[PDB]
DNA sequence: TCGAATCCTGGATC
DNA sequence: TTTTTATCCAGGATTCGA
């Protein structure tokens, strides 16, 4: 007991010493104050037995910016449920053997939803035991859960109890659900004295988030030529930081040559960047002067980039070597999560929300290219490698250099993490670095708990993970999946609006389309507008366009004419299925409920029936096979832990290990028992969806709908204000209106973003509430959308990009596009309509939409209304002047996701899939793509403009045949040099092969073992003409020998090109020229000449030939 | 002797 | 206690059978 009690009472006196230091004041006697609640953490205390007793610390700060803390108690508890009649039996035992371990046990009724006929009313009857302390609850739970798995299998004072529940939510986060407590509001708090816990209310009548003081910081680091830097080798160079938007800097004179002037710095007017900097020195008094200063301002945010690898780990270190205690002058340590945190303060890292919420690719992820895309301006670089000859020759530039680190670090913190965070915090019961942490999963999961605990929904356990499971017939599953969604790109190559193209419409579709204009245009001014047919008075012309319009194009349905070109798509397509179906992960069934409730009535229709694929993925042996290969295991015996201890049993291992060695033994056995290892085999069910059950899911997703709603026309409106303050120039005014902006749309993004969550949760393995079907019937039905969607425009058009949630299509000119319509309503005196949309929606709408829907009229009545809904729509956007696609050099494939697009302005409007986005596997290529793109805008004729296009490719090839005979010496280097990198040491691959690898031990052949030593070894390499038939593998060479010394270039040459008879050493004469040409003519045979083949215009470059079948195909033609 | 299929690592995917 | 991983692509080597 001691060493528990004394270990957990010190560390938590010391927690107290140390936000004490930082002026964190608990709330000393009775009173009554308000805040801004900013953090809470969890501590023991003291009760009045002075015994220990579970708490939570809450963080208040002030608008003045003094601050304080409160400690509130709160027993924690669990559910168990027990066989008929146990209840006093089981209380009497659990009381009598544990008391003084447990506080407290009751029963309670709870609504359980997978009692058989609890629609009726039923509701079924569970003990709840609590607990003075959390370890002994831990301790009663290891005690408990031995007894229960042993009785669900036989499906006695303890062995009686049959189940339990809760028994894992976090403490902090069940107070949180449980008192509505939740950060980022105002607060009302009241200390009567010991005689009460104390109390805290929300009040809504506050708005304005006060102002933190938040702290931004870089360090820069000696090293030792070409290596990495180590904290015992090299000190500090620079320390540079930015607090309430001034500047600091210091700098260590052991390097730096002469003492460093002040400087204003600043990317954009905006940007103030005054600095201030000392010089001292040594690094030691660098390091002592940094917590000196630090402990003077006393900030509650601090922020770095990717700061839990580099940054932090550093300094402590060299202030190790000082004997510096940094966790004790700061009180920034490690947890066993492996990453910083304090007790006091908050560290957010950008690049978590750069990771999981900033949409860029991977390429882009770097600080520099972040900066770059979201503030508009770069930072410019210096290397680390010149740092120590420019602190010896010229430091100031070097200094000039070490704020732009900071500066953007700081800005891109306050501008998009800041205001986001501390908005998403305002819904979930989490603090905000778990908030920014923790997955999109759990961040769901944490909101449907709450709602579900505020229904007096008791929840499921866990959704605990079988193996090995058998197929009805025996066969063994190895996975089990939903029939994802399609995609397929229909056609290729170029469609301008500039130039003609042929069409050959069905003489039908445009009857039937004209036998229904006023329908079409009847739904989308009553249902998508909302004015009434009857407030509107031009529509009889409108129509009469249309339909000669239509008329004409019945009357010559085959034609040339110049394209349209349009997107079509679904907004946020799931969740409208999901409000529109009722489903629900509890609510479908299986008939062993319906053949026992009393709803099933002749003529009841809550029964909703749907259909969905599944895809069996199965090895091939039976199960009379199966039990043999088990039995056959039931004499091995296997090997321990660890090579002391005994052999082991098959009934001795764990679970993943008998699934292990069972998929082994059998995947083996069958190699030779069966021609073939596995099965697939796709099989499609039917599945009840109960259309009375409980609403609360849905009804969730509805309310984040329509709030999101409320929230994009706030924010519309606020921008305009914000225009208005503005033009009108008051400071004030414009800082209010700014402010409600930036809040607004916060709350937008975080809605979204919880929004969008909701359909992928059910796809997390092991969540609470986890169904297959229901991420089944939503996949396969937007397939049934967009597969409706595509046969009517093929009759129309010709569709060219099929996707997840949309089309892309051409229609020929004389389509009717967009009308206005005249209402004398006051709030909508023109409005305008698209016909495409309108086209469709229709069609949506009969299909598609429910008869089925039926909600609860009133509690007690057990009666219900039955009522129809749809929220699926098509939306339009365009037209565009240019879209563009590449084809397959393969004849079968069609590829995916490939295109560009562009504006009616000639700026760029998509561009997808292309390696311009990567860094690109050679320079060549991404300069090419990148100037291809451009030039298929120019020119006015197919003809004309892939003769334009081809002075691209030729303009390259003439490079590649004149051996860059033009090209400045070394900038060859920087063009043909690939730059890829070792993913992981040679000690780690094994027995691997690769490029990479082979190099590496090239490298290693000329250095040593010094650097193969280190991981993710970088690499810069070409291909060497000179072994001439070697196999690929085998024929890099490492750039670095180029530039290395004259004698060891020459020997390690005719080491490696087996010669010595080449005199003279370049690599113009050494490269296999004729590889990066095959290149070249690979990625231009995608995008010039095999899509134009398509078109029928002959090869616009001699200099490049057909793949094979293709050419048979054209001659064939001929 | 040649064609196609499997499996591999590697980056990337929102 | 817990994290996106399956899918897709791209280049590459090795095996199998007419
Ligand atoms: S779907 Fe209707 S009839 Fe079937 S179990 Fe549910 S409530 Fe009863």
């Amino acid at each position: 007991s001691s060493v528990s009690a004394l270990k957990r009472l010190e560390r938590s006196q010391w927690t107290d010493k140390m936000d004490l230091r930082f002026g964190f004041e608990r709330l000393k006697e009775p009173g009554e104050k308000t805040g801004w609640l900013i953090n809470m953490h969890p501590t023991e205390i003291l009760d009045e037995d002075k015994r220990l007793g579970s708490a939570v610390d809450y963080y208040f700060i002030q608008d003045d910016g003094s601050r304080f803390k409160v400690a509130l108690p709160y027993k924690p508890y669990f559910y168990i449920a027990t066989r008929k009649g146990c209840e006093r039996e089981v209380s009497s035992f659990l009381s009598k053997k544990f008391q003084g371990k447990i506080a407290k046990v009751e029963t309670v009724p709870k609504e359980d939803l997978d009692l058989p006929n609890h629609l009726v009313g039923l509701k079924r009857n569970y003990i709840r035991l609590s607990f003075h302390t959390v370890e002994d609850l831990v301790k009663v739970r290891k005690e408990i859960s031995p007894a229960v798995k042993k009785n669900r299998e036989q499906d006695d004072q303890l062995d009686n109890i049959v189940d339990m529940r809760e028994y894992d939510v976090p403490y902090h986060i069940r107070l949180s659900i449980d008192l509505k407590i939740h950060v980022a509001h105002w607060y009302n708090v009241r200390y009567r004295g010991n005689a009460f816990p104390v109390e805290i209310t929300r009040r809504d009548d506050l708005v304005e988030r006060p102002d933190p003081v938040v702290l931004a910081f870089a360090i820069a680091t000696t090293k030792l030529p070409l290596k990495f830097p180590d904290a015992e080798t090299d000190q500090i160079m620079m320390i540079s930081y930015m607090i309430d938007g001034q500047g600091y800097l210091i700098t260590n004179r052991e390097i730096v040559s002469e003492d460093i002037e002040d400087f204003e710095f600043t990317p954009k007017p905006e940007y103030e960047g005054p600095f201030c900097v000392f010089n001292e020195p040594d690094e030691a008094h660098l390091i002592q002067r940094w917590f000196e200063h630090v402990q003077e301002t006393k900030p509650t945010i601090m922020v770095t980039y990717n700061g839990d690898f580099f940054d932090w780990p550093f300094v402590e270190a060299r202030a190790a070597v000082h004997g510096l205690s940094m966790q004790q002058e700061i009180g920034f340590q490690k947890d066993s999560q492996g990453e910083y945190k304090a007790p006091q303060c908050i560290h957010m890292d950008c690049l978590r929300w750069v990771k999981r919420d900033s949409y860029l690719p991977v390429g882009s992820h770097n600080l520099k290219a972040a900066a770059k895309a979201k503030l508009g301006y770069d930072p410019v670089e210096l290397d680390p490698e010149d740092m120590c000859r420019m602190a010896t020759e010229q430091p100031q530039t070097l200094a000039t250099y070490s704020v732009s680190d900071a500066v953007a670090t700081y800005y891109l913190y306050m501008k998009y993490v800041h205001p986001f965070i501390f908005a998403l915090c305002t819904i979930i019961p989490m603090e905000p670095d778990e908030v920014l942490r923790k997955g999109s999963g759990t961040l769901c999961e944490a909101l449907l708990m709450v709602q579900a605990f505020h229904a007096n929904i008791i929840f499921p356990n866990k959704q605990e993970q079988e193996f090995n499971k058998l197929t009805d017939d025996g066969h063994v599953l190895d996975s089990e999946t939903y029939v994802g969604g399609h995609v397929e790109a229909l056609e290729s190559g170029v469609f301008r609006s500039d130039i003609p193209c042929r069409f050959r419409m069905n003489p039908a579709a445009f009857d039937f389309l004209l036998q229904r204009v006023e329908k079409t245009l009847r739904h989308a001014l009553e249902e998508e507008e909302k004015v009434p047919v009857e407030q509107v008075t031009n529509f009889e012309e409108v129509c009469d366009e249309i339909k000669s319009k239509l008329a004409s194009l019945k009357d010559v349905p085959s034609r040339i004419e110049c394209p349209l070109i349009y997107h079509l798509d679904v907004g946020a397509m799931y969740p409208n299925i999901i409000l529109t179906n009722r489903l629900q992960p509890s609510a479908m069934v299986d008939e062993a409920t319906c053949a026992a409730c009393d709803f099933n009535k002749p003529g009841a229709n809550c029964q909703r029936k749907m259909a969905w694929q599944w895809r069996g993925e199965f090895m091939p042996a039976s199960r009379s096979e199966y039990h043999r290969i088990q039995h056959q295991l039931e004499s091995e015996k296997f090997p321990p832990l660890f090579p002391e201890g005994p052999a082991r049993a098959f009934h001795e291992l764990s679970r993943e290990e008998q699934a292990k060695y069972e998929k082994r033994r059998l995947a083996d056995y069958c190699r030779k028992a069966y021609k073939k290892i596995h099965i697939t085999k796709v099989e499609e069910r039917l599945t009840t969806i109960c259309q009375r059950e409980n609403s609360f899911y849905v009804d969730t997703v509805r309310a984040f709908r329509d709030r999101r709603y409320e929230f994009k026309g706030l924010h519309k409106v606020w921008k305009k204000k914000l225009s208005a303050a503005v033009e009108v120039g008051d400071a004030a005014e414009v800082k209010r209106c700014k402010n409600m902006e930036v809040l607004y749309d916060s709350l937008q993004l975080a809605h979204k973003c919880i929004l969008n969550s909701f359909y992928g949760y059910v796809m997390r393995k092991g969540a609470r509430w986890y169904s297959m079907e229901m991420a089944g019937i939503v996949c396969f039905t937007g397939a049934n959308i967009i597969t409706q969607a595509r046969e009517l425009i093929e009759q129309i058009g010709r569709p060219l990009e099929l996707d997840t949630d949309g089309i892309w299509c051409v229609l020929p000119n004389s389509f009717p596009e967009n009308f206005v319509f005249k209402t004398t309503n006051v709030k909508k005196p023109k409005v305008t309509i698209s016909y495409p949309g309108a086209m469709l929606n229709i069609m949506v709408k009969e299909g598609f939409t429910n008869d089925q829907y039926q909600e609860l009229a009133e509690p007690s009545s057990l009666t219900y209304v039955t009522r129809s809904e749809n929220s699926i729509f098509f939306e339009v956007d365009g037209p565009y002047l240019a879209m563009i696609l590449p084809a397959s050099k393969e004849e079968g494939k069609k590829l995916k996701k490939r295109y560009a697009v562009f504006n009616e302005d000639g700026s760029l409007a998509e561009l997808k899939g292309f390696e311009v986005k990567r860094r690109g596997e050679l320079q060549l290529i991404k300069i090419f793509q990148s100037s291809v793109f451009e030039a298929f805008l120019k020119g006015s004729t197919l003809e004309e403009v892939y003769g334009s296009v081809a002075k691209v490719a030729d303009y390259w090839l003439d490079v590649l045949y004149s051996k860059a005979a033009n090209m400045p010496d070394s900038e060859l280097f920087e063009l043909i040099s690939e730059n890829r990198s070792m993913s992981r040491k040679l000690e780690d691959y094994g027995e691997q092969k690769s490029t990479s690898i082979s190099t590496a031990k090239r490298l290693a052949e000329f250095l040593g073992d010094q650097m193969v030593k280190d991981a993710g070894l970088s690499c810069r390499y070409i291909i060497s003409r000179k072994p001439e038939g070697s196999p690929v593998t085998e024929r890099a060479i490492p750039l670095a020998i180029f530039q290395a010394e004259p004698t060891v270039r020459k020997h390690f040459l005719r080491k490696w090109l087996k010669s010595s008879s080449l005199q003279d050493f370049d690599i113009r004469a050494i490269l296999d020229w004729d590889y990066y040409i095959e290149r070249l003519g690979s990625a231009i045979q995608k995008i010039i000449t095999i899509p134009a083949a398509l078109q029928q215009v002959k090869n616009p470059v001699p200099r490049v030939k057909h793949p094979d079948w293709l050419h048979k195909k054209l001659l064939e033609k001929n």
